[PDB]
């Protein structure tokens, strides 16, 4: 009973752990996912693989739940954590044949995790905020498995210039709002960096100007038209010449309503609903930008950038509820028509537009930008950049072997197993090649046996061995520490189960 | 797992790739397609075969989706692209037996594609816009598998004279609107080239003239009859002698309404709906062409050709909303009756009418005209006409073999395989014959081993070997480059799959 239900839980986890094994290197194979209706999709990363997966077995759920909590942190060390956890489980499964029972292995892993975390903090350097040439290599190496055939130089010079705006001034809080729009076009690969406001909404009546200098943005909500809500106090009619007079008065009231806004100092009108065609001419004889259908996601970016308040009615508008803009234009680019408002006041956030050919290419960039800025915000606030490319694990493996010699007991085999399991990263990063096999792992192991030589690792774009800091691979340390912590926490939630029962009571 | 799900994806693609293998040469067999209701159709091309096909397998869908995106470009290199992709897959399947795993083959294909594209741009010539005898051979060779028993001389002298109208003047933008009507007749094969407007609508009252000199076309929409819409403001009646007087006035108003149009300068009436029989006599005493039921597809060709606007009402017609025509006639040709308007003003587009015997012959021409003009618009704008008939692949195969000798490694076998796979076109073009077998491929291979001799290829109308530019085969280069690009892009979406999973979540 103790050994029957224990091996099944490990076998059920090793199947889902080795699924994202091939989707780890920069030049790895993708995954084709089909559905019952007939939706064939292609996924190259490993985050989407863990979501759309048959979680019918209880063992194939806790690991995914743990990985989802770690992916929402930095979003980079998700697949490697699952690979390390699977390697640890496979290494610990063989150690159960000596009849020692799972207990000392957990203590050994807990003792080795602290040593690894202490050693990782001593193999890094100090990166200040006055650098610039160092902050671009991390952005260049962040886009490898997504699509290096078009994103390797153009997408590495516009992210650093866009993020470095409020992070260098305040190195603590830099929570921005970055929105990526999924739209196609006709070009190969075009990247636009809008330094203003982007509105994704067209019109139907092209009878309004689209070039106003130093215009002012005025945010107006509802309660503007004649009928939009309801009225509890009902009214009555007496003479037929009174209703027509009231209608004419309510129609002419719009003239003075627009004149008041013009005299207050505003030339841009942003309404939540739609603007009637009869209210356009009144906005054309005075030079006021007419717009309609403003999404809340696009409207919330106007109060913190231009500087204006909202009006719940129509008679609550004065002079302090106005903003300031630069140039509002409506160009037809990439098929659809979008509104560009340039020169605001406080350039906090930024907008990035990607134009490709079909429809699956732009989406491929949608999962690449969010994973490219996340490695930047954790760089200025920290600065413990280590040597990426599978060099930290090999360096820690040579230290754990000599550190485990100072202790006596059955806990040394656990530390040795944890140290040997760290060599799975170079075996997976070199499996995608044909001229690597196993000689690369033997050559990179005896190279770090001297005094120095630490930045050397492995690159799949050459074949030989060289330094990683001189090429352009500078993976941070947080993405490794969080991955190691997740792997050490997930490997203990399965060995401490042993038996499994069932019940008919909810919760 | 890695080799089990990989071979099945290739075997599922090789079945659908070799289906359109026989439908490639000019004298190949057709395909009989049946349905569940009992619809037996015959298809000779390969574009329709990819559409009406059981796409129940996930592997037999991505290739069709890629081919559909390439067919909408020039519409000529669709079947050959699928054949090349299937040949590449079959050649790469055998290379997986040496335990190399798919990675270096993709790099070899990517390196060979650029070399092939660079070599294709150096084996062409320069074709200017002052030529005329060269622009007819491409149109003559464009109709081979459709029906060369009646289309080889008559259909090769009316396409060049119809396209060469606005392309020679502006060699950049030549987007026209060509419409092919599917109508039968009684003759063997008749081709009419209307240099005006063609309306496919008859009448019921043959009481109007059909021969007016220098008539003017006036476009009038609805809002003409007494009742066609609705009225919100209801009316009442007081005396019985008032409703009859109003009806008589509204009936007599048509007289002055037609008199105003006659005095404005118009003799042709084109209405969207139908014209009542009582409104015909008023159009007969003044010499005005009466017509009814005008389709939007036939009405949109009147504003850009004759030069006239539309009227949403009836009282908005003056003098500037009129056009100009030449001769409007209604002849009964090929059974049905059609309206011919000759001598317009701006002959932008053109109309082609095909008359056959039964009903499946004319449709056979319907899939031949669209594939005959598409190879012309890409000729004047480009001009890199190469030697067609399966001569570019044999020429590039002799160059790739000597180009792959300058590199060392496992990538040479991929380039050699890609070069050997290009010899499938001459084997498929010679399989339809009996006296070809394999000696033709051996004879055409050692012929290009000297200095010159490049225009020589293969013709199925003789048996021996000779030049292709002197016969009448001048296939352009764009249809080959796009096909090679599609074949290189489709062969990489299957080898990078390896494993395949499933899920129960939508999208
Ligand atoms: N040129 C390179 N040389 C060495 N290693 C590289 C190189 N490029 C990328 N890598 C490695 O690839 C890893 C990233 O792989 P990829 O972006 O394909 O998926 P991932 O981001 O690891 O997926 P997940 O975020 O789900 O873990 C990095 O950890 C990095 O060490
Ligand atoms: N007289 C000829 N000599 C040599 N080759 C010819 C001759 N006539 C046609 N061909 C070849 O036949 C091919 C066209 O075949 P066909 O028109 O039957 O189908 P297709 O247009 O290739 O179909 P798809 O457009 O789906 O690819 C051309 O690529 C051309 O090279």
């Amino acid at each position: 009973m103790g050994r029957d239900a224990q091996r099944m839980n490990i076998l059920a986890g090793r199947i889902i752990a080795e699924t994202v094994r091939s989707t780890l290197g920069p030049k790895g194979m993708d995954k084709m996912l089909v559905d019952d209706l007939g939706d064939v999709v292609v996924t190259n990363d490993g985050v989407t693989i863990l979501r759309e997966m048959s979680v019918e077995h209880p063992a194939a759920k806790m690991l995914i739940e743990v990985a989802k909590t770690q992916e929402k942190e930095v979003g980079d060390g998700t697949t490697t954590a699952v690979v390390v956890a699977g390697e640890l489980l496979r290494k610990a499964e063989e150690l159960l044949d000596q009849n020692v029972h799972p207990t000392i292995v957990v203590k050994g892993y807990q003792a080795a995790a602290q040593k690894a975390q202490e050693l990782l903090k001593t193999i890094a350097c100090e990166v200040g905020a006055q650098d610039k040439e160092i902050l671009t290599k991390i952005a260049m190496t962040s886009i490898t498995g997504k699509g290096a055939e078009k994103a390797k130089e153009k997408l590495a010079e516009i992210i650093v210039e866009a993020v470095s705006a409020v992070v260098d001034d305040e190195g603590k809080v830099d929570k921005d709002l970055i929105k990526i729009e999924k739209k196609s076009g006709a070009s190969i690969d075009d990247t636009e960096l809008i330094k203003g406001v982007l509105v994704d909404k067209e019109r139907v009546s092209a009878q309004m100007p689209k070039k106003v200098t130093d215009a002012k943005i005025a945010l107006l909500n509802c309660a503007i038209e004649i009928k939009e809500t309801e009225t509890d106090a009902e009214i009555r009619i007496t003479d037929p010449a009174k209703l027509m007079e009231f209608i004419e008065q309510e129609e002419k009231m719009l003239k003075d309503m627009v004149a008041e806004i013009k005299a207050s100092g505003a030339n841009v009108l942003f309404c939540q609903k739609g603007i009637d065609d009869l209210a356009q001419h009144y906005l054309a004889k005075e030079g006021i930008v007419a717009a309609r259908r403003v999404k809340k996601s696009d409207m919330e970016k106007l109060a913190k950038a231009t500087g204006a308040n909202v009006i719940t009615n129509i008679k609550d508008l004065s002079a302090q509820d106005l903003g300031d803009a630069g140039l509002v234009e409506e160009r037809k680019i990439s098929g659809d028509s979008m509104i560009f408002v340039e020169e605001c006041k406080h350039p906090k956030a930024v907008t990035m537009l990607i134009r490709g050919t079909t429809e699956h290419v732009i989406e491929e960039v949608a999962r690449a930008v969010d994973d490219a800025v996340g490695v930047v915000g954790c760089t200025i606030e920290d600065g413990r950049i280590v040597s990426g490319g599978g060099s930290t694990e090999v360096e820690l493996s040579m230290k754990l072997r000599e550190y485990a010699e100072g202790i006596s007991g059955r806990e040394q085999l656990a530390v040795r197993a944890f140290a040997d399991a760290l060599e799975v990263i170079p075996r997976t990063l070199a499996e995608n090649a044909g001229l690597d096999a196993i000689e690369i792992l033997v050559k990179v192991r005896a190279a770090h046996a001297s005094n120095g030589n630490k930045c050397a690792g492995l690159n799949v774009f050459t074949g030989a061995v060289e330094d990683m800091c001189e090429n352009g691979v500078v993976e941070p340390l947080r993405v490794k520490t969080q991955a190691i912590q997740s792997a050490a926490e997930s490997t203990e939630m399965l060995l401490r189960i042993d038996d499994v029962i069932a019940a008919e009571k909810l919760r």
